[PDB]
């Protein structure tokens, strides 16, 4: 069973997601986090390709986890009485951007360009594997520190991507957009590009840009740290209030501060080792 196949190191940490702890699978010795979530806590659930009944986290993950290594692959899950149990890949040395920003401050732009790249390459294939993520932020990037790698985390408040409306959200409500916060609805796509500009403002200023919904609904974006005109604007487009004003990610990815990003091992080399 999962108890000899696993062995548990510590807690890495504890949230609104669960329990999660650093682990080594017994077999290969292969480093990996151990997930936990209660199951009276899983208000989302959702079916496999055959149909058992599972928290959508794990229907989410089971999309998205083949190859590519921009998201947190799910190695394996298991079903106990009152909880799931998540197998995930752990990279070593990690570090969250969130804690990283804190101890760093505001990242130069070639390390937010490398960094922000590969956040849209990573949302780019949770899209095409029909997966919308909604708690893009920085608490929810890990940093593989050697490779220079970063990877998505965190699918417990995702959904199937969809082309209609959606009603609910249980993300983070400061990486929210205003059409969320005045109506109750947005559509994934324009929704998923709002809290990447907000990611991408964090990034270069160190900060979120608004705390309260009175900024986010007016939508003013002020910065505090000096930052590129083409950073500011492509930031300022992100942010756009209408969602159809916002950029499609070809367009983020093709704007003029998008240009000559470094390949992730340089990033490391020159950034974090
Ligand atoms: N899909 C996921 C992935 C994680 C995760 C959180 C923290 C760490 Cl240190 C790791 Cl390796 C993974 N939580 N949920």
């Amino acid at each position: 069973p999962l108890e000899s196949q696993y062995q548990v190191g510590p807690l890495l940490g504890s949230g609104g997601f669960g329990s999660v702890y650093s682990g080594i699978r017994v077999s290969d010795n292969l480093p990996v986090a151990i997930k936990h979530v209660e199951k009276d806590r899983i208000s989302d659930w959702g079916e496999l390709p055959n149909g058992t009944r599972v928290p959508m986290e794990v229907v989410l993950l089971k999309k998205v986890s083949s190859g590519f290594s921009g998201v947190i692959r799910l190695l394996d899950w298991f079903e106990r009485p009152d909880s799931f149990v998540l197998i995930l890949e752990r990279p070593e040395p990690v570090q969250d951007l969130f804690d990283f920003i804190t101890e760093r401050g505001a990242l130069q732009e070639e390390l937010a360009r490398s960094f922000f790249w590969q956040v849209l390459e990573a949302v780019r294939h949770c899209h095409n594997c029909g997966v919308l993520h909604r708690d893009i932020k920085d608490e929810n990037i890990l940093i593989d520190l050697n490779r220079g790698e970063l990877k998505l985390i965190d699918f417990g408040s995702g959904a199937l991507l969809k082309d209609t409306v959606y009603t609910d959200f249980d993300g983070t409500r400061v990486y929210s957009p205003p059409e969320w916060i005045r109506y109750h609805r947005y559509h994934g796509r324009s929704a998923a590009v709002w809290s990447l500009g907000i990611l991408l403002y964090d990034m270069v200023c160190g900060d979120i840009p608004f705390e309260h919904d009175e900024e986010i609904i007016r939508g003013q974006v002020f910065f505090r740290q000096r930052v590129s005109s083409e950073c500011q604007h492509l930031i300022r487009w992100c942010l756009a209030l209408r969602p159809s004003d916002r950029p499609t990610f070809e367009e983020i990815q093709n704007h003029p501060w998008m240009q000559d990003v470094l390949l992730p091992q340089e990033t490391a080399e020159i950034h974090l080792h």
